[PDB]
């Protein structure tokens, strides 16, 4: 029954006067997108604030053993290589234990083939004895075009194949896959795996079998998988054209575009038209400056309250100088912990991420999209796509009148900056000390 004090940074009332971690087990033949999924899921989970880390058994093998030479290493009759592979799995599990039990981790993604019941049974046993949950994700695909595309995009360029050309790396990889085919026992949720928590994904997200979801992190993972796709597309992110508050160095508010902001809007329209995209969706916030920017495009657009700039609470409409003079401790606390700091009666970047989550989910479902938003919001989105930490997120550089063009490549995202040659003030503030 305790008396309360409001914490300085997060503004949380706390009393004063003195969920088991999960191992996600990937399952499947090589080149079925296990690593692609492990990495993308981990980016999502970390961004929403669930500390996650991938333990790729392949990387342990590459460190334990000299340069790769061929698929013979993966022969099931290779007694020695089988021992090494098993010890690499056990070493990766030691690190999973340490991460989840001792380093604050919440989710460990065990990224390997794990194609045998025996291997999976051993992982289960490891989980139950450390009191970890286990959740299996299996990717099944028998389409040779898909497999070949995966091999060309991320396998032949890997360090294993440094001394091979393309044709021979591809030949080797195909034989390598064949090494796993005889002993591959797929997840069997009807019968033998009836009691496991799992998702089996068939044909690149065409069909799912989902068995026994045990907690909210798991249903959300499932929802995420049911919304992502691997079709090629482009995401453009930018801010509103310069506005009248920007000219005054004032934060928040709902001002309109300055004369230069309107020139940017016309320049954006020209840029978009020259990209020559199919079915470009345009999203804005509900604040005037983004909507006036979209109005220059002559494309249909949709407004989202969730894309509204961070709410600076009682500091809305003020300059950073007025904040420093009127609220000196608040100004200092934010410079010290810019991600977690909440403005009084307002928001933190942490809050932003919670309200942007539905934006991210819908972005995953779409194809070509242009998002016209605001500085702190744009940083949050960009952090997601580029896998930037919470500590880095509030300092990412997203200038006015510059389009950030994002294109999926390999296991991530390429970003290209395109400045549309219209002057503006600069609203970027570096980390100080
Ligand atoms: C959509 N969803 C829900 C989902 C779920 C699980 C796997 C995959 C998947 C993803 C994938 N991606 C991937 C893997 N390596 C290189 C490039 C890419 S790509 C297409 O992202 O540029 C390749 C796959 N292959 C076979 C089966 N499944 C694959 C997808
Ligand atoms: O987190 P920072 O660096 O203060 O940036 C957010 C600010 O940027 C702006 O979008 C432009 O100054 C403000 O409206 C908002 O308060």
């Amino acid at each position: 029954p305790l008396e309360l004090t409001q914490s300085r940074v997060q503004k949380i009332w706390v009393p004063v006067h003195r969920n088991s971690p999960t191992v996600i087990v990937m399952v499947g033949l090589p080149a079925r997108g296990k690593t692609y999924i492990s990495k993308k899921l981990t980016r999502y989970l970390n961004w929403i604030g669930v500390p996650t880390k991938v333990f790729n058994v392949g990387e342990y093998r590459r460190e334990a053993v000299k340069q790769y030479s061929s698929y013979n290493f993966f022969r099931p009759d290779n007694e020695e290589a089988m021992k090494v592979r098993k010890q690499c799995a056990l070493a990766a599990l030691r690190d999973v234990k340490s991460y989840l039990a001792k380093e604050g981790g919440q989710i460990a993604v065990f990224d390997a083939t794990n194609t045998t019941r025996e291997r999976r049974h051993m992982i289960l046993h490891f989980a139950k004895e450390n009191d970890f949950k286990a959740f299996f994700i299996e990717s099944v695909c028998d389409d040779p075009t898909v497999v070949a595309s995966n091999i060309m995009e991320v396998k032949i360029s890997s360090p294993d194949y440094k001394d091979c050309n393309s044709a021979e790396a591809m030949d080797d990889f195909m034989k390598r896959i064949s090494c796993y085919e005889a002993s591959y026992q797929p997840l069997d949720p009807d019968k033998c795996d009836r009691d496991l928590s799992l998702i089996k994904v068939i044909d690149v997200g065409r069909r799912f079998l989902v068995n026994r979801v045990q907690d909210h992190i798991q249903s959300r993972i499932v929802y995420y998988l049911m919304n992502i796709h691997v079709q090629p597309r482009t995401i453009y992110l930018c801010r509103h054209g310069e506005n009248e508050h920007n000219l005054q160095g004032r934060i928040g508010g709902d001002s309109g575009l300055s004369s230069r902001g309107k020139k940017f809007a016309s320049a954006l329209s020209k840029f978009v038209e020259e990209q020559n995209l199919k079915d470009l969706r345009v999203w804005t916030s509900q604040l005037k400056s983004t909507i006036q920017t979209a109005e220059a495009l002559r494309l249909p657009y949709e407004q989202w309250k969730a894309l509204n700039e961070i709410d600076a609470g009682v500091c809305e409409e003020l300059t950073y100088e007025e904040i420093r003079d009127t609220y000196p401790e608040e100004y200092a606390l934010r410079e010290q912990d810019k991600y977690y700091y909440r403005y009084p009666t307002g928001e933190s970047y942490q809050d932003l991420v919670q309200r942007l989550e539905p934006v991210i989910m819908e972005l995953e479902r779409q194809e070509n999209v242009l998002v016209i938003c605001h500085q702190a919001v744009l940083r949050c989105l960009l952090a997601y796509f580029l896998d930037k930490s919470a500590e880095e997120m509030p300092y990412l550089k997203c200038p006015l009148h510059t389009v950030l063009k994002l294109t999926p490549v390999a296991y991530g995202c390429r970003v290209e900056s395109i400045y549309l040659n219209v002057e503006s003030v600069c609203t970027h503030r570096e980390r100080s000390e």
